[PDB]
C-alpha cells in the first residue's frame, strides 16, 4: 500500500519497506518517487556541486539491496553514455532541468552510436531504466540553471561502462562519491 512520501526522510523509509521483499516492483518505487515532491531545504545538504562536473552524493546506503543519491550537474554538465551493471535505475529531478539521451546496446563492429531519442526531464519527474531497456546519457544543457537529481539505484553497483558516441567502445568506469550523509568525501 504506497502512499505519498511527505517529505525526504519519509520517502526514505518507504523504499526500505518496498525493498523489504526480494523482488522490486518498479512500477511502485517509480511511482513513489515521482509522488515525492522536492523540497530544497530537505536535500540542500547533499547537494554539493563541482564547478568543472556532476557530483555523487550518498544520501542511503539501502537495506543491503538499494542505495539511493543526489547528482549535483552545472550548467552544462553531462555524463557520458552509460549502462547500469545490471542494476535499477531510477532518476527523480528536484531542481531544473536535464536532457536524457536513450541509445540501444551497440553492435560488436564499431559504429557510430545514433540517439533512438530524447527527453527533458523537468522538476518532479522520475525517469527508469535498466539493461534491458537500453543505455543512456544525462545532461544539464542549460546554460543558466544548475540542476539536482534524486538516483536510486538496486542492487548498489560502483561501476559501469561509458561509451564512445562515435565507436559504440565501452570502458569500465568506476564511480566515486563525492560525499555521503552530507560530508565531503575527498
Ligand atoms: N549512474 C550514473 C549516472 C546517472 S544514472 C551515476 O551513478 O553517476
Ligand atoms: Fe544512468
Amino acid at each position: 500500500e504506497l502512499l505519498k512520501p511527505r517529505t525526504l526522510a519519509d520517502l526514505i523509509r518507504i523504499l526500505h519497506e518496498l525493498f523489504a521483499g526480494d523482488e522490486v516492483n518498479v512500477e511502485e518505487v517509480q511511482a513513489v518517487l515521482e509522488a515525492y515532491e522536492s523540497n530544497p531545504a530537505e536535500w540542500a545538504l547533499y547537494a554539493k556541486f563541482d564547478q568543472y562536473r556532476y557530483t555523487r552524493n550518498l544520501v542511503d546506503q539501502g537495506n543491503g539491496k538499494f542505495n539511493l543519491m543526489i547528482l549535483c550537474w552545472g550548467e552544462g554538465h553531462g555524463s557520458s553514455i552509460h549502462d547500469h551493471t545490471d542494476s535499477h535505475c531510477f532518476l527523480k529531478l528536484l531542481q531544473g532541468n536535464l536532457k536524457e539521451t536513450l541509445f540501444d546496446w551497440p553492435d560488436k563492429k564499431s559504429n557510430e552510436m545514433i540517439k533512438k531519442s530524447e527527453r527533458t526531464l523537468r522538476e518532479n519527474q522520475c525517469a527508469y531504466i535498466n539493461d534491458s531497456i537500453g543505455l543512456h546519457r544525462v545532461e544539464n544543457v542549460s546554460h543558466t540553471e544548475p540542476a539536482v537529481s534524486l538516483h536510486l539505484f538496486s542492487p548498489p553497483f560502483d561501476t559501469c561502462h561509458a561509451f564512445d558516441q562515435r565507436t559504440g567502445h565501452k570502458n569500465k568506469v568506476t564511480m566515486t562519491f563525492h560525499s555521503k550523509f552530507g560530508i565531503r568525501t575527498p
